[PDB]
């Protein structure tokens, strides 16, 4: 037994052709690569939104810079996730109603908290919030982003300087293509068109060979399964369970489509919106000459009739005619991603609703930790089971992360709303929630650099829900800590001289407002 | 209900004014400190070992820069761990034994090892190293330090400018009345001497009082408990178990004494040596003009004689006139370090033999731990719990690692070195142990930037025994990976562009050696 010679991958969607540049690049000239890839139903461009380190961990591993991959995929930029009418009662509306003399939305953005004092600044809010020295929500007090996505602002200035964190909107099927292109033209890896029929096992139980209905027979030493929901070998051929987490989510289904836009008349919002609906959350993700939209429901309190209804009715389209994809979702995990030389990537693995960005990086974080692990043909059972613990954690800190979404939304007006609170939070959470409401911070980084966070991928895949975005979410949300950081009482110099750090902020605030052009505005120099 | 007011701690060792500094300038001018220390009979200044985090998570947050506590501390500099006979049998001596046409040493230093191409410059070694492209230890291949360290070169050229990663060595009771003057005259810390004679516990068995001989009462909100072993607050007062670690680590005694060196003639080591006995090893710890030294031994292997005649005969002293401090310690840590409003901190605490200089490192993580999850009269459990949970896997990972140096020592020539190798690992240390076999690296650093590591607490913390340290100790004793990493089967360039990382180091390696100073040159030089 020696090292891999050949790797055979079952899929070529968004999973299978990351897969085939990723490997193609981290092992290119040492392993012969194929990937099978099936003609399918096409469905609409809908829109998938990212995170930084899309470009940091995967774009730039390939040797592609981030302009060469963006105009090909027609690409908007991502500062932030809005969150809207997750507070208040009523019906699926884009426009957002009104909580406490202002709009009822809050902000996930993507910078990270400055530590002042060796402290957390969410911390110093916290402490004015409660001793009624601010109602100032947590959001405008600690970053300037939203300031300046509310007025629609690029994240980069004409010249091209950057002035904040971002990531990318784009239609998914669009950078699929971009990287078949590039996988066979530049990494030589193989496109072979044909359909799985059956899957040979050894007496290990490993995979020997898969037929086609063909009848060209592939072999090879590792297969990666990118075949999606049906895990056409990591369920089908090696049997492997899937955990189903219903009991932490409870959203099963979406309907979505695509909507042309008139971004002259009304600009491009630089962010991704979450939109609270009855049964459930709708995404809306910019793009450029329109967005997709997606409402994600409970399939246990809305049928798949009144989900498009309340759906369409919310953009004002005619529930008949209007181009809608219909999915019911697999959500949970596999119990192991990784069995003998089968792993799965992508929606075989795990899928999880895309409440904040994860399905991208649930790809490429695996492929980094499958070359971080990677075997030869002794398949060591302990690269095996490291990757399978690192799957693990990474989807089901999300899984914990999404369900307090809505476990910690006040809204009691609808049965959907009241049950994901009948819910039990993991351990885990529970755990975290009760650090948040003793005052700590939930996994600081170790620095408050962004470059350094969004910049090294072990850094941030080691503390990937950070301080930063707990607060965004939970005090968005309402839920704060019982009383301030003990501490804060003993450093009555932190707490006075943090005021002049509130105050950059609110400098910030008011000098991007003022210089920004807006993403239109940009994207159209660009282009 | 409110902010806590009044500490009290207890004991006024070097835990104690520790203690007392480091939490005297973290609440200043928002609580009253009072430090309570007894008259005992004191030990001799055997020394102590320390790590670069000293400065930078200690000292500079005391706001006392390195210079001024160097000096008034006597203390000389520490490179590395220097490991002596730990691979050859034979009976204890300072004197390095060979093996394959070497010297029988290898080191611990304080550098991250670079990345190259994403991964650790040791599997790039141990790739070589099992093609048979080459011979050189592991140390030797991947650091500057051990050729500079075999000469004993400074850390600092004449003119200040740092070329290693560094901490000290020095007498810790230096250390501690440098802080006892720093806390009284500097942070408003009361020193009282007196003996504790009663603890008075109120009925949630949280403790409301200590009584001493002369009769005096202490109340406080949080009662800090450095007693050192006797454990009066945290065991005794508050009945908390200790848990004895020995199926772990064999070793319960020591001997140590202190003795004169010239540095004139022999220059000045900079490093810790631990030297392989036959029923444990022993420190030596350079210092100005002498050095500590101390025989940890196992009282199960080993009579308290038979422990005094090895240790004597190897440093050629007389048994009957040599002032000689004799010890048996708890190894271990209590089940909780902070229970109801007690805080133990210190060997109070935890307590694990001194091979891998973490004594002192356990009190100011402690203090940093306490700070940042410091209560107010409330006493919220989460942050007591959290607490005690960082105290034990800063305790737990030490233990770990340290009977790994044990456990893979190849010798087997006396019961000692013997029973190391049945007894059974940690699971987690057990899981350790197969992800390096299998060519991974162990808790890699996140970045291989040495500054944003020992320069930021959070990110030691987070990362204490990285995969240099694994590699340091577990290549070092020769066990190594069944087969080099997977990966740089695929990896054609990377494996051909790391010869010139190999290069600089051998560049680097060659150049300091020219134009380094000794340490000894290097120390008349502050001194006067
Ligand atoms: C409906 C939907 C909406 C989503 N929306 C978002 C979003 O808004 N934001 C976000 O971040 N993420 C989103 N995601 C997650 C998204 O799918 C990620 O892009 C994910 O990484 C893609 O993984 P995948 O290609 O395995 O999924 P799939 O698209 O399910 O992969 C299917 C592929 O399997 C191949 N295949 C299957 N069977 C065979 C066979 N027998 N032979 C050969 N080939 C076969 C086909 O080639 C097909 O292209 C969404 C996912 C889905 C399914
Ligand atoms: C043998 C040995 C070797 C070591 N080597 C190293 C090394 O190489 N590197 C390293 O980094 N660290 C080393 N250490 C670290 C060691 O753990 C530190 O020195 C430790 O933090 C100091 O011990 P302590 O102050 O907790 O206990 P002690 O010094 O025992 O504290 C005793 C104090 O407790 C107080 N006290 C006790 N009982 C009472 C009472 N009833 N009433 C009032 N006061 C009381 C007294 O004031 C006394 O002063 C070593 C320790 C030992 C023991
Ligand atoms: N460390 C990246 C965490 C993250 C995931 N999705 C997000 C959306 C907005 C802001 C941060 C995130
Ligand atoms: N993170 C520092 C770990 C360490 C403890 N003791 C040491 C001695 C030598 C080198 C590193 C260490």
């Amino acid at each position: 037994s020696g090292k891999i010679d050949k790797i055979l991958i079952v899929g070529g969607g968004t999973a299978g052709w990351m897969a085939a540049s990723y490997l193609g690049k981290a092992l290119q000239g040492t392993a012969d690569i194929t990937l099978l890839q099936a003609p399918d139903i096409p469905t609409l461009g809908v829109g998938e939104a990212t995170i930084p380190n899309l470009q940091t961990a995967f774009f730039d591993f390939l040797g592609i810079p981030e302009d060469e991959w963006m105009r090909e995929c027609n690409a908007s930029y991502k500062v932030a996730i809005k969150f809207i009418n997750w507070r208040t009662a009523g019906e699926g509306t884009s426009e957002a109603r009104e909580l406490d003399g202002g709009p009822d939305h809050f902000y996930h953005s993507f910078g990270l908290l400055k530590y002042h004092e060796q402290i957390p600044l969410s911390h110093y809010w916290f402490d004015r919030s409660y001793r009624g020295k601010t109602v100032e929500p947590f959001d405008y007090a600690c970053y300037k982003e939203p300031v300046i996505l509310d007025a629609n602002r690029s994240p980069r200035r004409l010249d091209g300087s950057k002035v904040t964190n971002y990531a990318w909107h784009f239609d998914a099927h669009l950078v699929a293509d971009f990287l078949r292109r590039f996988a066979t033209e530049k990494l030589g890896v193989r496109h072979v068109e044909d359909r799985v029929e059956h899957v040979q096992r050894d007496a290990n139980g490993n995979i020997e060979s898969v037929r086609t209905a063909t009848g060209r027979v592939f072999d090879a030493d590792l297969f990666v399964d990118c075949s999606g929901f049906r895990g056409l070998l990591i369920n089908k051929a090696m049997e492997e369970p899937f955990l189903d987490m219903s009991d932490h989510l409870l959203n099963d289904s979406a309907v979505a489509t695509q909507v042309p836009h008139d971004d002259d008349a009304n600009g491009v919002e630089p962010f991704t919106s979450a939109i609270a609906m009855k049964s459930g959350w709708t995404w809306k993700i910019p793009m450029l000459g329109r967005f997709g939209t997606g409402y994600v429901y409970s399939s246990r309190f809305a049928t798949e009739d009144e989900a498009v209804r309340e759906f369409c009715e919310m953009w004002h389209l005619d529930p008949e005619t209007q181009p809608l994809n219909r999915i019911r979702f697999r959500v949970g995990r596999n119990r192991r991603a990784w069995v003998g030389n089968c792993v799965s990537i992508g929606t075989s693995s795990c899928f999880v609703e895309p409440l904040e960005s994860t399905g991208i990086y649930f790809v490429y974080a695996a492929l980094y930790q499958l070359v971080k692990h990677f075997p030869d043909k002794s398949l060591n059972p302990v690269l095996t089971a490291r990757f399978n613990r690192e799957i693990e954690t990474m989807f089901d800190d999300t899984r914990d992360f999404i369900q307090a979404h809505f476990y910690f939304s006040p809204r009691t007006d609808t049965p959907f709303w009241r049950a994901n609170k009948e819910l039990r939070l993991a351990d885990g959470m529970q755990e975290k929630i009760d650090m948040y409401r003793a005052g700590m911070a939930i996994n600081a980084p170790a620095s408050d650099d962004a470059q350094l966070y969004y910049g090294n991928f072990e850094e941030e895949f080691r503390n990937f829900w950070n301080n930063s975005s707990y607060y965004c979410v939970l005090a968005g949300l309402g839920l704060v800590p019982d009383a301030p950081s003990p501490r804060l009482a003993h450093m009555p110099q932190a707490t006075e001289s943090v005021d002049e750090v509130f105050g950059a902020v609110k400098d910030r605030q008011r000098n991007l407002l003022e210089t920004l052009p807006s993403l239109h505005e940009f994207l159209r120099q660009q282009h």
